[PDB]
C-alpha cells in the first residue's frame, strides 16, 4: 500500500476549522494532515511495522533532519503493542544522521530505517548499500511522508504514512528556519509566513 | 531545587495496584515512579524552563544515551506552551552523543547568544558535565542549563525531575539490555529480571 | 458554519489504512471519520465556544443519548482552555435526558444569568431542539448556544464539527445495540456488521 | 485490595513541584493526588473490572454527583482493554443520579456502580438494594476515593482507586460550587480558597 493519497486537487483544510498557534495565523495557507490523522495512520504503521518485522529483534534507525515527533509517536505505538506480547520483546532506538551515516552491530536483526519525508532515490539506495554491509536479517524503511517530486522518480517505501503533493510544507516533525516546531499539524506554508521566517 | 525527592525509606508501590506488561511481572520489584508522575512532574520542568529561558531562542541538547522518551515528553510540553505566546519564537532540537567530542546536526557557533538546554535521562559523572558545559561556553550562549529527569543521590542539574536513591531502576528511559522500553514506569528490576535478560 | 462537510461523493478511508479491532473487520465499510481528526476539530470547537461564551459562567448541558465521548472530550478541551485564564471563571456541567421533561442535577432556576451550552452527539429531529430551546429560554439565560458533533443532512446548531451525508455510521459516540462502543473512528457499518449485531 | 493508602500523616505534594493553573495559585494548600496518578491507577481498576466482570455483559451505573472525568477515564481504559478482545463485547453505559434513583433492565447481566468519591454506607447500602431488585447477574462497586471519616464506618468497595484521609479535596471530578473543574489534580484547598468560591 502507498498509504494514505492525498492528490494534487486538494488544496487542504480552511484554517479555522482547527486550531492553530494564534502566531502562525497568517504564516499558513491551509492544513494538509490534521494532527489527529498522523496519529491515527501512525498507529497503523506500527501495527504493519510488527506483524512484518517482528519476527527478529528489530534495530529502529530513526535518521535525524531537525525533527522528533514522527521517531517518538511511532516508536511509542510500537512499544505500547509490544506491552501486551506473552514474551519479553527486546528493542534496539538508533538515533543517525546523513553521505556519511553517524558501533553498528545490527548483525543478525530486522532494521527499520524510518525518516519523517523519504529523500532521493540516490540517498536511500546509498543508505540501504551502507546499512546491508553489517549483514542484517533484513532492511525495511518507513517514512511518514512521501512527496511526489516532479523530478526523477523517488524511492518507495515499505511503510508510508502519507503520499503528497510537491507542496511547500511545516509543522509536527517539518521545522522552517526552527519555526513551526510548535505547530503539531501538517500545513501548507504561506508567501508570508516563508518570508517573515526566512533565514 | 531537588525536585521530587523520594527518601531512601521509601519502598515504592506494590506492583499489583499499577498496569504492568505481564512479560515484566517476576522481573520487577516494584514501582518507584509511576509513568503518569513522570509526566505531571515533567509538564511542570516545561514551565520552568520557559520561564527561565522562554522569550528567546532555546536550543535544546539532548544527550541520547539509548532513551528518547524524556526528550520528547520534555520537549512536547515545552511546544505546547510556546503555542500560547503571542510572538512566533523559533526553538532548535538537537540530538547529539558526547566522545571533547559532539555529533550534532550543526557546528556549536549557532549556539552563540542562544539559551542553550542540555538534556538528560540522568547524569552518572559528573565531570563529564562539567566539561560538556566548559565547551558550550566557549561559544557564548546567552545562557546554558541542564535539565534531567533523574539525579542519584551519592552535579546539580539546574532543572530536576526527581532525586531517587541509588538504586537499579528500569523502565521509561532506562532499559536494560534493550528491554524494558516497553515498561512506561519507573521501577527497581528484581534479581530475576537482571539475570534473566542479563546481557 | 456548517463545520467539516463530508461530500455525498466522499467514499471515506479504506479499512486497511487505519487500526481497526479486529472483532469489527467484517462489521464495517471504511472509515469515514478517524478518531484523530474528529479530536482536532473538537479542540477547534472548544475554542469556538469558549470565544464567544467564555469569560461568564458557562452551564454545559449535555443531552445522554448512549454516549460519552463528545462530551467528555469536548469539555476536556474547553477546560484545558479555562486553565489559562487570569481570573478563575466557574464552569457546570450537567448531564439530562429529554422526555418538557429535564433531568438535571439542578432546577433551570440556576441557567439564569448563565451561558448555556447544549451539547449533542448528533440532531435527529429539530422540533426537539427547538422545544428545549423554547424551555431553556424561559429562565432568561444570558445567552444559549448548541453544539453537535455531527450533523445529517436532509435545526442548524451554533457549533458543528462535521456534516456528514445520511449514512448509518458507528463508532466513539454512536454505539449500535452497545456494540462498537470500543471503536474509536466514525465509521460505516456493514450489512455483515447490522445483521450480527441487530436487536 | 484497599487500593493506594495515603495515610493520615501525608500532607501532599508543595504546589511548585507540579503544573497548577495560575488563577489558583492561592487557593489550595497541596497536590494530594497528581492526574497522572490518577489516571495509572485507573488503568489497574479498569484492568481488575474486566478481569473480575468480564464474564457476562457488563453495565456501568456512573452515579453523577456533578463530575465526568473518573466515568471517562475508568471507561476509556475498559474499552482500549476490550478492544483487543477476539470476540465484540458489548457493554452498557448509564448515568444516574441520587434517596430515590433516576427502564433499568440490567437483568442477567454485570452491574458496575461507579462513584468518584464513595458516600456513606447507609446509602450504598440502599443503592444495592434497589439495584438488586432487577435481578442482575452481578452487583459490584468501584469508586476512585474512599475517604476515612470519623464517623460510621464506611463501605467497602469492590474496586478503590485511593484511600485518602478526611481533606477537604478539590479537582479532577470534584468542583467546588462550580470551580476546579479545570484543575486536574485533586488537591487540598486553602482557606483562601474555600472563602473565595464559597457559594
Amino acid at each position: 500500500s502507498p498509504g494514505v493519497v492525498i492528490s494534487d486537487d486538494e488544496p487542504g483544510y480552511d484554517l479555522d476549522l482547527f486550531c492553530i498557534p494564534n502566531h502562525y495565523a497568517e504564516d499558513l495557507e491551509r492544513v494538509f494532515i490534521p494532527h489527529g490523522l498522523i496519529m491515527d495512520r501512525t498507529e497503523r504503521l506500527a501495527r504493519d511495522v510488527m506483524k512484518e518485522m517482528g519476527g527478529h529483534h528489530i534495530v529502529a534507525l530513526c535518521v535525524l533532519k531537525g525533527g522528533y515527533k514522527f521517531f517518538a509517536d511511532l516508536l511509542d505505538y510500537i512499544k505500547a503493542l509490544n506491552r501486551n506480547s506473552d514474551r519479553s520483546i527486546p528493542m534496539t532506538v538508533d538515533f543517525i544522521r546523513l553521505i556519511k551515516v553517524i558501533l553498528s552491530t545490527l548483525t543478525g536483526k530486522n532494521v527499520l530505517i524510518v525518516e519523517d519525508i523519504i529523500d532521493t532515490g540516490k540517498t536511500m539506495q546509498t543508505l540501504l548499500s551502507l546499512v546491508r554491509q553489517y549483514n542484517p536479517k533484513m532492511v525495511k524503511v518507513a517514512s511518514l511522508l512521501v512527496k511526489r517530486t516532479p523530478r526523477s522518480v523517488g524511492y518507495k517505501p515499505d511503510f508510508v504514512g502519507f503520499e503528497i503533493p510537491d507542496k511547500f510544507v511545516v509543522g509536527y516533525a517539518l521545522d522552517y528556519n526552527e519555526y513551526f516546531r510548535d505547530l503539531n499539524h501538517v500545513c501548507v506554508i504561506s508567501e508570508t509566513g516563508k518570508a517573515k521566517y526566512k533565514a
